[PDB]
């Protein structure tokens, strides 16, 4: 039992949607793996529907992510602020690297995490091989994704670019309240 | 009309036939993937109905805390009372939910299991960075811990002591902990 | 390769896999080990029969190998807890859990084809690490041998006694000296 | 190209069969693989749907296997005894240890094989492992499961048990004819 | 719902699927008991929507399972619908032994298409006794396939055995003039 | 992982759409993967059927990819500017190697980036082995390709060969913003 | 990855298409990978379809590919020549080996290239192991093959057999100008 | 001649006519342990030889080889258990000179039955197990006549690991003496 | 009582011959063991005589660069001259120790290889554990250019610039370049030593 | 595993492997491809020799498939570079590289066994990476090539121009037809 079918019986007759398809017909996009370029195709493809259907509207974004790769979150994070509705994010489980840099990319006022969701921020990993002049280049590169990553959540946070570089040296856990402290999120919800 | 397929297991499986009258059929470790599919079967069923009871078979031996924690947290955000009910086994993150079902509607079967233990996970690299893992592990067992109390009425230092190691209950030693409410015996059948 | 049924109804076409044909009529297969995948099926299909009609009997199918006790209790406990009569026929081999679930059908209604086979034997399992998480392990899988023997009791007509000495080691069994055991009431002749 | 599909268009719509499901609608079965626990659940299942179809029809079973699984093979076997319609047998290509089993076990009168088609007889096979006793007991097994199937082949063929015995000792490839003259099956299907 | 349209393969109208409509049966693999039993359930599903009209057999093969072979083979044989067998790029081993199998001046093969004949191949291992019986058994298979051969072509058994020795090529004009064809299909 | 389904509903019908084949009824097509023949096939299909329904109205490729087979890049270039329709590209993510060149090659004053999308250009990738007349054929063969990348690349950005051949000698990392400068985009699309 | 699908209404209802299979409305075959056994059978099954469908119409075949097995090769080139219809080719990306081959095997005068699409040309490749008399007997053969080959492809291009040989003894590439000049195609489609 | 500890240590020892086992037995260790009791031998054929003995056991027929030979030669064979001797280990422990097997105050050992393997045809599987019983029955017979337990006894004994301490290996008849510091 | 005379090990074997007569053969890769029985043996050879010459045979693709200094630095504490003869090649790391011998005393064999390039390396892990090895790598590389740069002459700018991508020189070239200071011809087989 | 001979000397029994007992007589064995580790022994070999007599002839036996050019023109090198001449004498095969060290013996004293074999062809190598490095890759193995053409065409008499078409493909000589070749002088009879 991993991903079941809905049924609805209209004029037309049986029409069948899996679980996730029909939380789409409400708007409900879900982000619950690791990011990648697929999944970010699936997500930018989702978000440019549902804003064709109705651009008034508001979207929900539902994530459970231990991150993943930067670009493909860019992908996503830039498709977020492209579109007319406000994407609302809600953490539930984990988000952590990319995935609590989505969740902080959320409508202001609209970002969320359930009361034991876990928070996780820290700085992007890499690799690098090959002459010295090429190792140069890619460490070049991922210190000025690390330092694009810092500039941007430090507008959605409030938080100085100098408190981000030394909050996010090591891994760093934050509880759900410690995530609305730190300006990752907007309000803890209550049952 | 156009009929949608029907199959035991892949089209309308099983799973999904039971769905249609409010049952979830957890039978397998949690994982991301497990998770995220009852987390939206949750959401679904309060769209469908915000007061019908909504039922949850759970034969697990548990997975991932922050995947588990998904479930629970949807759980307790939802109107609808979710019962629970132990068949086979229910260990780590699995007695968990089991213990999460809605006051009073928490069950199991008179030959099932319950075992519950602490967290377990792993940490490599400096010490710095191990440091960092066992403050986390040691913090998300005090969490597990705090809550479990809430949902037994036993103490934390109870808790502690009883899940320094693999604890094995019966469905009755389950009842008298207070991580189900009642064993469903075959004799009341017909009520 | 599953083969597919396709029937006619007032509104339209529908198909089937064979397996949920049979379901139709009340009919569980299990042709497999016992895990909790395994589990899930069958008890999901016993619940979506309840549901179909709390009256009419049940005919489960079992040619199984065995596996997890506590998948088998999980799909035991379901049996007894349905208001449906479970009935049991064993074709091939019913092994280890297999021959758990034939003796745990509805009594006066636990079948066995002329040359299906049954097995019984103690609990298999594990353990690895620390000298206390040995012994913790050991007084578990001792535990579950008690809970199936003191069951096989109940259902057989033997006593735990009998069934202690009977699975200290593989004991294969026709169909004509598992219904003198007590696992099935009869042999469906032909 | 493996398994096409037929499409027949009927007065309320278009129905689409994958070859093998065409042909089961004309109540023929393929056994065309090795025998296993999942072959055997698939073959009864298709027998036992057939019956409740009609139950004075015959079946057709051909048969293209190397054999496998012993106790697989009597599920198949006891199913077709069981069953009120006939169950004709026809080999193709190869009937080999339990595939030859069950070209014996169709109806008498009408069991076939095609004039190039292959059956080949032998011992069952197995294996045991671990203390002298348990090896023992696994011999004894085997010993009584290889007398079992011999008994039922006399039964089935007319040939002594003693005969049997010799006769498998060691790998026995027959023509369609020499099955024939065995009492393997009942006649050569000549074109 | 109708079913989805493809190329190539839910469950779909492939290519393939579209052809055999048209009575026409595409085989473009090795012979395996799958592929077999696939092709032998096309014969009859054929031979039960018109006894009488023709069917068409391509056949691009490097050959494969000797018994899965002769269960096409005979299921060719057995039905009363002529079969056509129409070689594209080659027919080898198994392949060849089918394409000489259609219907007698109904076996064709393209002008470029090429034809490989040659002994069966197998394998032993054991005691001196079991070595023997599997040597026995891959002999009188070969001796079969020889007898048959000499019947589909008009070779005597003794050519047969001298030219499948070793690996034996031919061009789609020698393979009409072995006997294993009938016609070179020109454009 | 699982594609999510649209289901559009007409007067007669109900239509079943993946994600990305809804997209394509409003002329979008995804490039959301490395670039191999399969891809190219893919999206020169997508082109081509596209142009046939209607030849004057714009298409819009969106690119997020890592780059791969040059000649697979040229049969989806060539085939853009074969084709009637304006292609306009929008890099989400990143484009890398030969999808950044594609990105380069969309209709002129339509290709686009989002602010925080990469791009990266480099010279071609390959290898050689065998004989020392073999090296020198592939080597030579490589460079023409290097040569007629660079010239095409000059074309569509306004850029000189030398400095082109200059700025793709090591891998080059460009902002949107510099993408913009350098002429391989158009446009920077603000939120 | 996964194939785009148009959903058109039809007489029969609503009628999903792969993209290859709408295409094949058109008359299009859509060849973009390595030529073996399976992908000739699909290429001449397509061949065989439209020639059912219209016996008069022009076929368009794309090629992009890097070759293949020779015999498969063979497969598609006679059916090519064999069916009614005249059938154009069209190079985009790459046409390699056998897949130049059948580039050159297009109707007269109907055979193109797009401006950056590259051919190749060369000789069999092949491999013996064993016996010195099967090594004499595979030598022979593709000796064989590559006569056929050459005489053939002379035949298409107007060149001589003894200029094929000498300029296919080793990787042989060319520009669409280039194998225009040569004979393997007529035209150079520009844009 | 150069000397290391691993001309070595166990080289060392054996000219005072030890010879140490402290592996499994396979048929290299069987080969070496023969070829030292005949050098012993030949060297002199009264003087007592000291077998120590750390082992899990091993092959029953290389085990048959270094037994058979400790009853082939003229010397008495001293048998000293230090750690552990399992299986066929406790069998060569039994199988020193009346008197004078020896364990030290916590050595282990173990009996049990003999372990084995069969694959193929019905016919195969039945000479094999015939084959791994009269092995049985032979190692069963031996211990009874060396320990004084009767072969009833043994079997019943055998039928599961058996751990024994050395008071109890000296109870059961498997040694004579628990060896004071 | 002798020892045992092997050309190859599996005993007094060819190479400990040589040394007899102070000369040391590099054949191989330069990684720590290597390193630590050529170091081994330089100071050996200075036990038995500071005064007279030793000789080291280059034939090498290179290796780990801090076994390469280890060698360097031995080479240059060391009382004794230490001639370099290249055969067959000298690349990266090897090519380093070829240029690093006996001012004057610096020699390949007319139809042997000289390759210089930059150094190689790899990281994986926290953008600031990348950029520790970058700054690592790069310091490394300045570090070679620097001590080349004093034993051929070449200004760091033109080593920096020629050694960017992988450069093959011939003796020929080596010697004008100053990685070594004569190609050794037959000619000169009796008139020099 | 290779045979040890026991030699009386002036003062001690001495023990020799096969091959240090061969060069006491001045020969030298190769027997394999040629690495970097098989020319450091090769080249030490030939050192030794030198220093033991520099005026007396030395014996190398040559049955190798060949391997690393580098490796290859160490040995080639030192040969040039000793004051002895080097006889070489083809056993077996002398292919590639082997062929060349064939080649490169003492003029008048180049020399094969009846039915050893020789072969001559190109280089052999690879590359992987940026455009910019396959270049340097391939400019790399040309000029190694017309070093080896030129040093060959030396050898032999053969022009450079003869010597790049005869190695275009694989060419395998017997032991008469390298002689004529002048890879060669002279094929020993027995």
């Amino acid at each position: 039992n991993l991903i079941p079918t809905v049924i609805e019986t209209t004029n037309r007759g049986e029409r069948a949607y899996d679980i996730y398809s029909r939380l789409l017909k409400d708007r409900i996009i879900m982000l619950g793996s690791q990011i990648d370029d697929n999944v970010a195709n699936s997500i930018v493809s989702q978000l440019l529907f549902l804003q064709a259907q109705d651009s008034e509207k508001d979207i929900y974004l539902y994530i459970n992510s231990p991150g993943g790769s930067v670009t493909a979150g860019f992908a996503i994070y830039d498709t977020i602020q492209h579109i007319k509705p406000d994407v609302q994010t809600i953490c539930i489980g984990m988000a952590a690297s990319m995935g609590s840099f989505l969740l902080a990319a959320g409508a202001k006022g609209k970002r969320f995490a359930l009361p034991n969701a876990e928070v996780m921020i820290h700085q992007p990993l890499g690799g690098a091989q090959g002459q010295a002049t090429e190792i140069e280049i890619a460490a070049n590169h991922i210190l000025k994704t690390r330092e694009k990553l810092n500039r941007i959540l430090s507008e959605r946070t409030g938080q100085s670019i100098e408190k981000i570089q030394k909050d996010t040296d090591r891994d760093n856990f934050l509880t759900a309240e410690e995530a609305k402290e730190y300006g990752l999120i907007d309000e803890v919800m209550v049952p």
